[PDB]
RNA sequence: GGAGCGUUACGUCCGAAAGUCGCAUUGCACUCCGCGACACGGCUCUUUAAAAACAAAAGGA
RNA sequence: GGAGCGUUACGUCCGAAAGUCGCAUUGCACUCCGCGACACGGCUCUUUAAAAACAAAAGGA
């Protein structure tokens, strides 16, 4: 089921939105070129985050290669997105 | 009884409201008469035979009277000072 | 963006300001003249602080040699200080 | 033949630096050591026989010798400390009266 | 229990070897011919001492006699001698 | 059961102190003293007071 | 009313506005959005933001 977006859960929710962009931006960019990254602290949406990648290529690399990440004290869990995400659909 | 009318260096004061404590009442007396004279020293005991009193040693007799009969009565925490002169002199006085 | 300043972070939230600033001069003093310490245990300030050297050359090598040093039990992280107006906003 | 120095959970610092009041000189030296474990005391004097000196007591030897280890010369206020074990008690004391 | 052999304990440290043997028999031989007494400021026997009496009777009178005594101001506690290899290991 | 241990709240001083609640008290001191009541994990020892550690989810200031 | 002032509990530090704490939430989105809590005597000035004093019957470590 791959897609350009993976997305990404158990996350700390702790974190200030910005920061956990940058932070998330940082540590996924060596996959490839990110296209954005989308955080929302909702009830519905914390902890969670949707990292959208040019490549298919890139997310593929990433979510095995940073599957279980220690990042703020939790391994981070990371699928695929089940859908395409707004921006790579347009 | 009959309050004591000699005029002297230092006043009795009682029915005072015994639920303060030492340092807030001392405090608050001198607050409300350091404005008659010189105080030279405020003393508070809570023992069963002094609570609800204390005595204010002013260092002038003219300060202690203007100081009892301007005061006489005020409210302090809820009850009227009623306010004497002391029936002796207080040992700082009587060194002197 | 090197500059003057240092802003340290990760600091022990538990020591006296006075304190800090004088074991933290005890260990950046060697990079240059230590123009001033800024230390605030307020909110906005604890657990961090400015260090301001003369020359920017100063500030460049305390960062790297200090990154990580371990200070009242705590490694120190160390970044360029922001702008004067960002400074004097974390220390009202 | 050359003997190995005889551990200590006590260090000896000198080449310290003598312009700094005693009572921060400890605090500060508390600020780069603690990292090694218990501290128990640090030992300064204004006397004349502990000029630029100090003694760091720990609990456990092996805190000691990593902190003689790693802070051997390190710069503190502008001077490389020099670190060694402390001789004996009966020494530090003799340096302390 | 009973022995010819009494070990006190809650003997002041600061008395050096010599002379807290000699205290010890000048208040312990009206009792019985003492045989030894055996005192040491090691980890195992400072503070302590053993008391060897030629008679078994000897050293029950000493006992009751002697309990409590207040010596270099400290009250002595005595007890028997529990085994010879007790003794034996103290005083290695 | 009993006793010793007062180490600990931000982190100090206390815990035989102190605060609080209830009575009672209108009282002339210079030193201070009316009752009564109201917390505490754990360690050690066993009518003995020693030993060496120790908690803020348990009391005061 | 407004703004500035963070001095005070044992006695030290702290004392919101885009922030903090507590509880709940493992949730697949691309138009905000769970629930609850954030005390405080007084002083000064009058849309200025300065000035120099100050409380534990008022919040936190
Ligand atoms: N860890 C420690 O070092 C330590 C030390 C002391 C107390 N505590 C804690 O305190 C609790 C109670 O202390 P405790 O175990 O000593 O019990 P406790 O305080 O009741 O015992 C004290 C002893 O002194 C006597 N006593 C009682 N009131 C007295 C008074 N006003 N004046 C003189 N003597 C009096 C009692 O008869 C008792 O034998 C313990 O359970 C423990 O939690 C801990
Ligand atoms: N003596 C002094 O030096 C001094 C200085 C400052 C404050 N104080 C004390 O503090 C009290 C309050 O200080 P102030 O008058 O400067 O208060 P303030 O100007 O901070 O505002 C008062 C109240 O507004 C509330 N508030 C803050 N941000 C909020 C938000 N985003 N939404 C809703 N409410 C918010 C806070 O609860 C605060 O207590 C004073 O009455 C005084 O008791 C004393
Ligand atoms: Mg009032
Ligand atoms: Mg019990
Ligand atoms: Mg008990
Ligand atoms: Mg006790
Ligand atoms: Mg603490
Ligand atoms: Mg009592
Ligand atoms: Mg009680
Ligand atoms: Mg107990
Ligand atoms: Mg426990
Ligand atoms: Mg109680
Ligand atoms: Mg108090
Ligand atoms: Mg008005
Ligand atoms: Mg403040
Ligand atoms: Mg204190
Ligand atoms: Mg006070
Ligand atoms: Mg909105
Ligand atoms: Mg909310
Ligand atoms: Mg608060
Ligand atoms: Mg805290």
């Amino acid at each position: 089921r791959p897609n350009h977006t993976i997305y990404i859960n158990n996350l700390n929710e702790k974190i200030k939105k910005d920061e956990l962009k940058k932070s998330l931006h940082a540590i996924f960019s060596r996959f490839g070129q990110i296209l954005d990254i989308l955080v929302s602290r909702s009830l519905k949406m914390r902890g969670q985050a949707f990292v959208i990648f040019k490549e298919v290529s890139s997310a593929t690399n990433a979510l095995r290669s940073m599957q279980g990440f220690p990042f703020y004290d939790k391994p981070m869990r990371i699928q695929y997105a089940k859908t395409d995400s707004d921006i790579i659909a347009k």
